[PDB]
């Protein structure tokens, strides 16, 4: 039925948490090695990837599957989270609202 009206529901839903991501990292670049904020910020990413996959988003979910991998080696302790982490991360949580408004 309505592709747009559903996708533009779908849309807000998926800002709304990329903006809770978005304040985290602001969080995390006072406590980098902390695991509570990649935690939050890993079932964002993935909550929003399954549902804009489901909808058929321009990019979002790929954009936040990249991000994703990145959270999951450091909430893995594979690294030491560095800036540089968290500075790929600022790039693709801000892509993925822009592939939002776009879509709608």
């Amino acid at each position: 039925g309505s592709h747009q009206e559903y996708i533009k529901k779908v849309a807000d839903e998926l800002k709304e948490n990329s903006q809770n991501i978005n304040d985290l990292l602001k969080e995390v670049e006072k406590n980098p090695e902390d695991m509570e904020y990649w935690n939050k910020i890993y079932r964002l990413l993935h909550t929003n990837k399954e549902i804009a996959e489901t909808a058929g988003f321009s990019s979002v979910a790929k954009v936040e599957h990249t991000a994703m991998n990145l959270v999951d080696k450091m909430l893995n302790s594979e690294i030491k989270i560095t800036s540089d982490l968290i500075d790929k991360i600022k790039k693709k949580v801000d892509m993925s609202t822009r592939e939002i408004d776009k879509k709608v």
